[PDB]
RNA sequence: GGUGGCAGAGAAAGGCGAAAGCCUUGUGAGGCCAUC
């Protein structure tokens, strides 16, 4: 149900970009409250696990992130970008709210992310 | 308890059970507010 295809590098380092941002900025875990900041223009970049189900949980999320300027790209399972942002290890969605020291890898993730 | 609104937790919570253990929880546990 994707929008588009994220080649398997881009994911590994989308996933390493979470793993250090969770310990200098600030990330949120779940669709809700991911989206509640993407739609208060907090979210820097969004992520979308691809084995969602039922897959109504993030297909708002692409749209929203659109029109709101935000870069999302997706991801394999909701198990890795859980594991990956820390705590319960399990994440339909997540956002990076605070960039932390990580400010020049996401911006070279999402001009890649734009690439696509 | 119903409805509406917050917030965000797994070395974690609440539910059921004599017990074994099972159920539910970032697909939102406990909690808080308003309202019926
Ligand atoms: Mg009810
Ligand atoms: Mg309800
Ligand atoms: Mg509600």
């Amino acid at each position: 149900y994707v929008r588009f295809e994220v080649p398997e590098d881009m994911q590994n380092e989308a996933l390493s970009l979470l793993e250090k941002v969770r310990e200098s900025g600030k990330v949120k875990k779940g669709t809700n409250r991911t989206t509640h900041a993407v739609y208060r223009g907090l979210a820097k970049l969004v992520y979308i696990a691809e084995d969602v189900d039922p897959p109504e949980i993030v297909a708002h999320l692409p749209l929203l992130c659109e029109e709101k300027n935000v870069p999302y790209i997706y991801v394999k399972s909701k198990n890795d970008l859980g594991r990956a942002v820390g705590g319960w290890p399990i994440g339909a969605s997540a956002a990076i709210i605070n960039e932390g020291e990580l400010r020049k890898e996401l911006g070279s993730l999402v001009e890649k992310i734009k690439g696509l």
